[PDB]
């Protein structure tokens, strides 16, 4: 058959447009991984963004966009950028020399999917790992049998691989209070008060004790606008230092586990059998 035309809803307009399955993926992967990227990361990349419309196609519409069956809202689906976009941010000789090769990965990967017992799975991704994955049930809240823990031994190169943060115990106090008006905590005593109850293996913290309250890793890498859920914290005198491992939620495929993966010669299909579990590569069209 040929690739379908899908119905893209823009987050910023609030309008819904119809994109060649085409066109949208090389959006996503201007988004997701830069021009930089190796070809077979970019490749596996691309074939994780198709199936993750496949998958959304198959499954319950949502109730941000029941008549769109994917959004251009990273925090929602994946991210997205625009032809035009790219070429006022760009330029044209980049589109020429670079998107070239956003569009080539694509099209290199025409009508390819990651299925589990030959179903489109749901293909989580993010850029960097602390060392290992995270199954999906210790981040969100159902196991899945595709995305379990493994070993992703090349995100120590990664950029954003470590990151530290050093807040203030006042603004630790406050920021704190302003989110959870009912925390009892104390700017003097924050080493006694603020333990981490719960992490998986990876190192996602699942319970954080703070005071009276417990929150989720996420909840705290929220209020601080940290990289990852995966942090442990100093204490200082009159601060505290939050030790971030990675970035992203850590489930599934990394980002720079691809890209070094690549460099050490894994083509795609090998990467994505490594990220998602006892899967194969289904091409529909
Ligand atoms: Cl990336
Ligand atoms: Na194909
Ligand atoms: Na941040
Ligand atoms: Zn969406």
């Amino acid at each position: 058959k040929k690739a379908p035309i899908i119905n893209v809803y823009n987050h910023i307009t609030g309008k819904t447009e119809k994109m060649d399955m085409e066109n949208y993926l090389c959006g996503v992967l201007a988004g997701e991984m830069s021009s930089e990227f190796d070809i077979e990361a970019l490749k596996a990349q691309s074939v994780a963004a198709r199936t993750y419309v496949v998958y959304k196609q198959e499954h319950g519409k949502s109730s941000k966009h029941k008549n769109a069956v994917v959004c251009t809202d990273y925090k929602h689906c994946q991210e997205y950028k625009s032809y035009d976009t790219l070429k006022k941010l760009n330029g044209e000789e980049w589109i020429k020399n670079k998107y070239s090769k956003i569009q080539e990965a694509v099209r290199g990967t025409k009508g390819q999917i990651i299925t589990y017992n030959d179903k489109a799975i749901l293909p989580l991704y993010f850029s960097t790992s602390s060392g290992k994955t995270e199954n999906s049930e210790e981040v969100f809240s159902a196991k899945y049998p595709y995305l379990k823990s493994v070993e992703s031994p090349y995100d120590k190169y990664s950029p954003k691989f470590a990151s530290t943060l050093k807040i203030s115990n006042t603004d630790f106090v406050k920021s704190l209070r302003r989110a959870y008006s009912t925390i009892v905590i104390d700017v003097n005593n924050l080493s006694k008060q603020v333990s981490i109850t719960k992490r998986s293996d990876a190192g996602t913290v699942e319970k954080i004790k703070l005071g009276n309250k417990e929150l989720t890793g996420k909840d705290i890498r929220t209020v601080f606008k940290l990289n990852s859920a995966n942090f442990d914290i100093k204490f200082g005198e009159g601060y505290i230092d939050f030790v971030v491992k990675g970035y992203g939620h850590g489930v599934g495929m990394s980002q720079w586990g691809a890209e070094g993966m690549a460099e050490e010669g894994y083509k795609y299909y090998d990467i994505l059998s490594h990220y998602y579990t006892d899967t194969k590569i289904k091409d529909i069209y």
